[PDB]
């Protein structure tokens, strides 16, 4: 997991709507502090879909990678637009940079 690469990736295609940092203002997709270790439909203020509180997973590795490979199908109905990350290795590079800027 190279968080320089995740990170590099996190800008060209989720800076845009999301923000990582504590206190981050939400945007067009909920701040990301705290991702990990919570349960989803949890960040305070952000207004979910139904179908993303209806998931009630875990965030966490395994959860991650293959929500971002597709969005869509892992939870039916969510209205992030976005297609996914098809290569293994910019799912785990972002990952690893989200671990990292999510946590403080
Ligand atoms: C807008 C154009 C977005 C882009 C690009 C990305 N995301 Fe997104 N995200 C967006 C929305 C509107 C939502 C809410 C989904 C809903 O159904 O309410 C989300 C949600 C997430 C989540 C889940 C957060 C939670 O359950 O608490 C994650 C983990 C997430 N987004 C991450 C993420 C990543 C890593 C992205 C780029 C690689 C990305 N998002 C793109 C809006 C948008």
């Amino acid at each position: 997991g190279d968080v320089e690469k995740g990170k590099k990736i996190f800008i060209m295609k989720c800076s845009q709507c999301h923000t990582v940092e504590k206190g981050g203002k939400h945007k067009t997709g909920p701040n990301l502090h705290g991702l990990f270790g919570r349960k989803t439909t949890q960040a305070p203020g952000y207004s979910y879909t139904a179908a993303n509180k209806n998931k009630g997973i875990i965030w966490g590795e395994d959860t991650l990678m293959e929500y971002l490979e597709n969005p869509k199908k892992y939870i039916p109905g969510t209205k992030m637009i976005f297609v996914g990350i098809k290569k293994k290795e910019e799912r785990a590079d972002l990952i690893a940079y989200l671990k990292k800027a999510t946590n403080e």
